[PDB]
């Protein structure tokens, strides 16, 4: 799953409501992709406000019951009948209720189930920053600055590889043939990239994916933001690469499930995939997520490695490239 739609902000109001929760304007606006008018995956929308609710991911059951259908028609997010259904769950609220005394009540009124003191609170997006019932994969960044922009010509430049594509941003690349993928209307290829590569898109033996996402609360929030990018861009340009090529995506690792799971389905396409951060990398929640050698071999992937290596640059103890 995790595919890209409009229209979810309405398609998700009527699960929302199994939780008493009521979305204004200014609230989903908190929402990446809702000022700027972009399409989005409604489960990653919906996890996203389940642990700023009530501190918990999807993965606590929360949302579990099958009460309200979330579908894709004609690019569009509606309650059409699916497979995939959402609601609260009582059984679920229930379970918790007594490690969390008033959730039952947070659920029952939609509000804020703050997960430090207790108590419930208005809707805000900093006061639950990362999902309690999670094993967080690896570490994450305790200080982000405002940094200038990464240029990643250089490294682009030095992988191996004639045709190259790079998606989004502009990028000069000195050596190779470089194609343009963008929403700006003098690229090789326009198209909106919030519905993905477009299917008439060549091949290529090298794909930068050169898409940032705001860093606005925390580093968990800027992964969950993300995670839409690198399923409709990253994963979607592996279906873009000769036997043999290499994707690379700007990436802030995988605090939350969905990106864990879209890039676990990435690295199990190539032979070869590491986490890199150049010197050129300034963001300190940036990474490069390198995958090298596409081929069509079935492959299972241990996150062991790229995990460790993400907790030891966001914590400081790998070397500096
Ligand atoms: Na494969």
């Amino acid at each position: 799953q995790n595919k890209a739609a409009v229209c979810w902000a309405k398609a998700l109001v009527p699960v929302l409501k199994t939780a008493g929760i009521d979305m204004t304007t200014e609230q989903w606006n908190t929402v990446d992709y809702f000022e700027t008018d972009k399409a989005h995956s409604a489960e990653i929308v919906l996890n996203q406000l389940c642990v700023r609710f009530f501190g918990l991911d999807l993965d606590s059951g929360l949302f579990s019951a099958p009460t309200v259908p979330l579908s894709i028609r004609n690019n569009h997010w509606d309650n059409s009948p699916s497979p995939n259904m959402y609601g609260l769950n009582k059984e679920v609220v229930r379970q918790l209720s007594r490690r969390y005394p008033q959730l039952p009540r947070a659920v029952a009124t939609g509000r804020v189930y703050d997960m430090n003191t207790g108590t419930l609170r208005n809707y805000d997006p900093r006061i639950n920053l990362v999902p309690v019932n999670r094993r967080l994969p690896h570490a994450l960044v305790l200080h982000h600055n405002e940094h200038p922009q990464s240029d990643f010509s250089s490294f682009v430049s030095k992988l191996k590889g004639r045709t190259v594509l790079v998606v989004g941003e502009k990028l000069s690349v000195p050596g190779k043939m470089v194609d343009w993928l963008s929403d700006r209307p003098e690229a090789t290829f326009r198209a909106r990239l919030d519905l993905g590569i477009p299917g008439d898109v060549p091949k290529y033996d090298i794909i930068f994916v050169n898409v940032r996402t705001p860093y606005k609360y925390h580093h968990y929030q800027q992964c969950e933001d993300h995670a839409i990018k690198l399923s409709m861009l990253t994963k979607k340009a592996c279906l873009h690469l000769n036997p043999g090529g290499t994707c690379v995506s700007i990436g802030y690792g995988y605090a939350d499930r969905a990106s864990e799971s879209i890039i676990g389905a990435i690295a199990r396409q190539f032979k070869f995939s590491r986490v890199c951060k150049p010197k050129s990398s300034l963001e300190e929640t940036e990474v490069l997520f390198v995958f090298i050698g596409y081929d069509r071999k079935a492959r299972t992937h241990n996150p062991y490695k790229l995990s460790s290596t993400l907790t030891n640059i966001y914590t400081g103890s790998r070397l500096h490239e």
